[PDB]
């Protein structure tokens, strides 16, 4: 079904855009209390059938998600545009907050990066590949409440594979190897880009590989070599960086296990 436009109010405040149009504060009148909430708002009167037909598939990964570490949606309103309507995470992206925030602490940057592991191991248990992990795509509720967000490459794995054979945005330097070589995109290749994600959180939210093109990126993992230890970061932080950085995906290992060496460190 469809959410009511009546009960929704968008607000002059833009959160974030791109390719698809625009991100909006707003509320929508819930069964009695009033709840606020970002809007994604396809541009051009949702003119665009591509920019329709991804919305609709980002909305039907997020019905099927329920889970405190992942960003929820309230439903979609066909409108004056089409729009996907979200419970709002009120600091917004972590790559951002960090950037803002050197102070921020690093058990506090471990607790982030756990709770992100706790949405992964749970999308994983679905059997749902994210195919867009980074820090700019985790969004904070609070300083010590981080969220997944931004579903819209998200693929349901089929019942007798554990990848998605990809057939749009090439975020290069957050993906495996076998992305970038077979075009495959399993839960293992979210843990990779995990392993990135970390590195951006311990560096306060710098983009990875800094100056480097694409196919510098490509030869750099290809000759076994990565990106450095970030300037304070706990070496068993980077040991786990590197772990997600294998280049195997076999040996890679899932969330599961990152998961539990997150939150084993955490609490000592
Ligand atoms: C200062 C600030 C900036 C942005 C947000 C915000 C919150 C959101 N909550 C739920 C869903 N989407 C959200 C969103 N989308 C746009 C940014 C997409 C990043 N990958 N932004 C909040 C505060």
């Amino acid at each position: 079904v469809y959410l009511d436009r009546k009960l929704l109010t968008l607000e002059d405040k833009e959160l974030g855009s791109g390719n698809f149009g625009t991100v909006k504060k707003g509320y929508y009148q819930m069964k009695k209390v009033v709840k606020t909430v970002a809007v994604k708002i396809l541009k051009n009167e949702a003119n665009d059938p591509a920019l329709k037909d991804e919305l609709l598939a980002e909305a039907n990964v997020m019905q099927q998600l329920d889970n405190p570490y992942i960003v929820r949606m309230i439903g979609i309103c066909e409108a004056e545009s089409w729009m996907l309507v979200m419970e709002m995470a009120e600091l917004g992206p972590l790559n951002k907050y960090l950037q803002q925030n050197r102070h921020v602490k690093d058990k506090n940057i471990i607790e982030l990066v756990h709770q992100v592991s706790m949405g992964m191991k749970y999308l994983e248990e679905s059997n749902f590949v994210h195919r867009d992990l980074a820090a700019r795509n985790v969004l904070l509720v609070t300083q010590h409440y981080a969220k997944i967000s931004d579903f819209g490459l998200s693929k349901a794995l089929r019942a007798d594979e554990n990848y998605y054979k990809a057939q749009g945005k090439w975020p290069v330097k957050w993906y495996a190897p076998e992305c970038i070589n077979y075009y495959k995109f399993s839960s293992k290749s979210d843990v990779w880009s995990f392993g990135v994600l970390m590195w951006e959180a311990f560096s306060y939210g710098q983009k990875p590989y800094r100056g480097m093109k694409g196919s510098e990126v490509t030869a750099m993992l290809e000759k076994g070599e990565r990106m450095g230890c970030p300037a304070g970061c706990p070496r068993e932080m980077y040991d786990l960086m590197n772990l997600c950085w294998t280049y195997d995906v076999e040996n890679r290992p899932g969330f599961a296990a990152v998961e539990l060496r997150l939150r084993n460190y955490y609490y000592d």
